């Protein structure tokens, strides 16, 4: 099957080349460091060494590093090593970091997609592991089926630098839900109530519920309009002061939960009590 | 002709609970400060008590839900031989001190007293996912759970009458925290206009459900004060610098979420970079 090379072993670049050589492709992989290969040349691997050889093995060039620096570490070692492959870039960074590299690749005459993994090493060849992609239309059509070895893919758009947008808000998401664990099982365990069977039997089902609410603050987002859902901003902001003085009572810091209640106190001030919480977005934009 | 219930205050959430009792063939009084507010209660079946002291005398089971634990000595005391021999059910928002408090005044004046926390939206009132949490003396709760049953799924929490605000508050604590990532992560893709619906529908929907099941594992390790490899808090302050960053060229501010990675980055900071995210519960108490 068609070669494929992987530049960069840690966790994640280790767990895409098991998956490939699993699929039959034959796997040329390059690190920094020579003994994070040896447990891929235990399951057939090629070892290159040189970022010369690695480029020259395939077409398709997948690069899995630590951050952006190290991508153009890697690039600059070798520059005329790249022209005409299609190099898949799945290394985190931001938007701009996304769009910088793309300009070094295209100026070297390689084409050049990045990639986001929403997912853990472990979860990586199944199709609960969503991979986002973003650049050219027809640089991504030419590889697709390939890179469906590792997970559903998920093209974003044209900006070279979207697929990284996606990724980090979908991380925030991810910050938000687990700053409402820490202060909601914080509250009990002040209490001396075991945290294992409220996570499991109240907080669960009720994240479940409000998670699925979501959808309808979306539509408003869109619609631009706010309404209360059952559910208005002159309520919230009266539940909310009684949140923090029993926080207070049971010695628990408010850090993690205060920000979005002054927003929420804000926009009674400015007159809009009766609207919902979709209102909340453009007040932080 | 089913057991006479009294309803008072018809706000929003009120107004769901008087409907489902007169759904489900129950004789429903009601009353609200603001008489007009009845009328389509009265439409589908209610009796509108004209005063505090006759919506008291219809029934023996009596259900308050107006704004805050003021509201409510509010009503108590205009009319403060009316309530003996009677079940208080209060479902009003407060502290744990204020049920206590109300408790205190409705056992001087002869009445039984018990508090609950609707975990619920009133849309939600009457389907199986409704859950509500009651506390007060065990026998007061026995005389009353076969006709509260109809509102959603009862889950009694103890015998301190404050325990079940304490839960109510934790879990909404809890939804605030969702509520804080799907407005950071809404406004990064808005700002890039990018709609709502698809994105949250398809990818942020998912992701929050994956990381969901994750509470169950840091919920143990609170429980045994045992922390953790895993995902380290050491990588996590990782991902920090370019979720801030790439807000901040996107013009939306990260005050909604700069709390945990400050947190976070203490505890690195203590020697415990090895640790993982449940560290963070014994932190903020
Ligand atoms: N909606 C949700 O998503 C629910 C989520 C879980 C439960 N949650 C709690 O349940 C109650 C009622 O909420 P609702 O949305 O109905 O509030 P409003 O629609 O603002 O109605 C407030 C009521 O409180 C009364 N209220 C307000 N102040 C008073 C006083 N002083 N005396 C008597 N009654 C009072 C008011 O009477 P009014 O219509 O303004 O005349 C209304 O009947 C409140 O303590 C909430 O924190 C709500």
């Amino acid at each position: 099957n068609s070669p494929v090379s992987v530049f960069g072993l840690g966790a994640m670049g280790t767990a895409l080349a098991t998956q490939f050589l699993r699929k039959g492709h034959k796997t040329t992989v390059w690190n920094r460091t020579p003994a994070k290969a040896q447990p891929l040349i235990a399951i057939g691997a090629s070892h290159a060494p040189t970022i010369d050889s690695a480029a020259a093995a395939s077409s398709l060039l997948i690069i899995c590093q630590l951050d952006k620096a190290s991508v153009m570490q890697t690039l600059q070692q070798a520059p005329t090593a790249w022209a005409a492959k299609t190099i898949v870039d799945l290394t985190n960074g931001t938007p701009a970091h996304a769009r910088e590299t793309a300009d070094w690749a295209l100026a070297h005459g390689a084409r050049y997609i990045h990639g986001g993994i929403m997912a853990v090493p472990f979860m990586i060849g199944q199709p609960d592991a969503m991979i986002l992609y973003s650049g050219p239309a027809e640089v991504f059509e030419g590889v697709k089926d390939t890179l469906s070895v590792l997970g559903t893919n998920t093209y974003v758009g044209e900006d070279v630098g979207l697929a990284s947008l996606h990724d980090l808000a979908l991380l925030s998401g991810m910050y938000g839900l687990f700053s409402g664990f820490t202060h909601a099982v914080a509250l009990v365990q002040s209490a001396n109530i075991p945290a294992a069977g409220f996570v499991a039997t109240q907080l669960i089902p009720w994240l479940t519920a409000m998670t699925q609410h979501l959808n309808l603050l979306a539509t408003q987002v869109d619609e631009k309009d706010y309404g209360d859902g059952g559910s208005s901003l002159d309520m919230q902001a009266k539940a909310a002061p009684n949140i923090l003085e029993a926080s207070q009572a049971q010695g628990v810091s408010v850090e993690l939960i205060q920000p979005i209640f002054k927003l929420i106190e804000r926009r009674v001030e400015e007159g809009k009590g009766s609207e919902g919480l979709a209102a909340l977005v453009g007040m932080i934009m």
